[PDB]
DNA sequence: TGTCCAACTACTAGACT
DNA sequence: AGTCTAGTAGTTGGACA
């Protein structure tokens, strides 16, 4: 456009930062980013009708809707159906506003309305199933193919009812569902895969073009590369897995014959998401970091060998220098932090934060270490930073016990479940800080500290025979799942 | 461009042994 | 206790108004 409508656009941006929805830089950034111009002007037009009854959205949920193609449309779309779907189908305010945060939201908003009372009538499905198939990218396609095909799918294919909303529920549904229903006879007939096998490689986003990249390359990995297929199925298990498939091919041979490594290690790094991102990073800095790093092959294969393999193997080359040098952590510690999902990030953080950690909170190199290394190390530390310091005084912990609670997957959930749950359970139900600190100290621990007060707070009659002292062993033990299934026994 | 649909990459969390 | 797996965020490409 012109001058003169930029200005007009920067100006509705602006009328945005202040009432009803006080948006920042960073959500407006997503909303333009995400949902364009349009997206853009008609929060601006309806941020009033969607802020007040009957959808009293969040500006938070408002942004979650607008960020996608097509935002204006499930906005405008969301103010007609939101009610109806909360009180007619008995879905809640947050469900229909993960339905409508997706490209082609408005498609699949109605399209629930239509089909949910047929789907969970007709086939037996739940209203939380119908969601999870909805909540996608291409929801109305993977619906309506739900509701075309999961009879057949059952009777003449064997599959059972979650198997078939697991295919549906990711984009391109609709594609994962018709192609199982293809070649799912084929591939285990003709390549010896078990159904079970054919659901996994078809239970992911592109689910379609993994059953297709495994049907073609399937005899050439197997019979040629030698590959077992039960390894072809765990490559092809994954995100984007036809890239990964492609890519084994072209790089099995480079890999194991340059290199050195075996068949078995170049599959462990495939199989994640970004699979073909990961190895073509190993191929080209493998030398670089046995030689200029001191790093052996075997740690470079760990490092790759999780999902974002190639962030992590980058960002190790180019911090491996510093963070052992100016900060002191050994190629062990360095090659641990590393070896993560998301290892990229917690590396990031552990170069910022090592110092400001130590010399504001006291914490070693040793400690931050086991914060940074576990899934969302990030995460974590970032949160350390932030809570450790009321945590100890507010709280009365010690800086040991918040890094305990750092220490495991989820520790930042965690942490934030310790600082807002630690009150009731020692005030109310009297619970020492010690065993609160326990049941946080393991992965899973924000779900078994809200299970716990699930409990304490309207006792089932079902763990009566369970004192306080052993629902705190349990969730220790096994922590949600220990207390759910528990309950399941009666 | 705007909207819908599909697919790929990366990150974060909880769970299963 | 390292791991396997689901959930999800962010982004890109094709197709067609």
């Amino acid at each position: 456009s012109g001058a003169r409508a930029l200005e007009a656009l920067l100006t509705v941006a602006g009328e945005l930062r202040g009432p009803p929805l006080q948006l920042d830089t960073g959500q407006l950034l997503k909303i333009a980013k995400r949902g364009g111009v349009t997206a853009v002007e008609a929060v601006h037009a309806w941020r009033n009708a969607l802020t007040g009854a009957p959808l009293n959205l969040t500006p938070e949920q408002v942004v979650a809707i607008a960020s996608h193609d097509g935002g204006k449309q499930a906005l405008e779309t969301v103010q007609r159906l939101l009610p109806v779907l909360c009180q007619a189908h008995g879905l809640t305010p947050q469900q229909v506003v993960a339905i409508a945060s997706h490209d082609g939201g408005k498609q699949a908003l109605e399209t629930v309305q239509r089909l949910l009372p047929v789907l969970c009538q007709a086939h037996g499905l739940t209203p939380e199933q119908v969601v999870a198939i909805a909540s996608n990218s291409g929801g109305k396609q993977a619906l309506e193919t739900v509701q075309a095909l999961l009879p057949v799918l059952c009777q003449a294919h064997g599959l059972t009812p979650e198997q078939v909303v697991a295919i549906a529920s990711n984009s391109g549904g609709k594609q994962a569902l018709e192609t199982v229903q293809r070649l799912l006879p084929v591939l285990c007939q003709a390549h010896g895969l078990t159904p079970q096998q054919v659901v996994a490689i078809a239970s992911h986003d592109g689910g379609k073009q993994a059953l297709e990249t495994v049907q073609r390359l399937l005899p050439v990995l197997c019979q040629a590369h030698g590959l077992t297929p039960q390894q072809v199925v765990a490559i092809a298990s994954n995100g984007g897995g036809k890239q990964a498939l492609e890519t084994v091919q072209r790089l099995l041979p480079v890999l194991c014959q340059a290199h050195g490594l075996t068949p078995q290690q170049v599959v462990a790094i495939a199989s994640n998401s970004g699979g073909k991102q990961a190895l073509e990073t190993v191929q080209r800095l493998l030398p670089v970091l046995c030689q200029a790093h001191g790093l052996t092959p075997q740690q470079v294969v760990a490092i790759a060998s999780h999902d974002g393999g190639k962030q992590a193997l980058e960002t190790v080359q180019r911090l491996l220098p510093v963070l052992c040098q100016a900060h002191g952590l050994t190629p062990q510690q360095v090659v641990a932090i590393a070896s993560n999902g998301g290892g990229k990030q917690a590396l990031e953080t552990v170069q910022r934060l090592l110092p400001v950690l130590c010399q504001a909170h006291g914490l070693t190199p040793e400690q931050v270490v086991a914060i940074a290394s576990n899934s969302g190390g990030k995460q974590a530390l970032e949160t350390v930073q932030r809570l450790l310091p009321v945590l100890c005084q507010a709280h009365g912990l010690t800086p040991e016990q918040v890094v305990a609670i750092a220490s495991n997957n989820g520790g930042k959930q965690a942490l934030e479940t310790v600082q807002r749950l630690l009150p009731v359970l020692c005030q109310a139900h009297g619970l020492t800080p010690q065993q609160v600190v326990a049941i946080a100290s393991n992965s899973g621990g924000r779900p078994a500290l809200e299970s716990i007060v699930a409990q304490l707070s309207r006792p089932d009659p079902a763990l009566a025979a369970l004192t306080n002292d052993h629902l705190v062993a349990l969730a220790c033990l096994g922590g949600r799942p220990a207390l759910d299934a528990v309950k399941k026994l009666e």
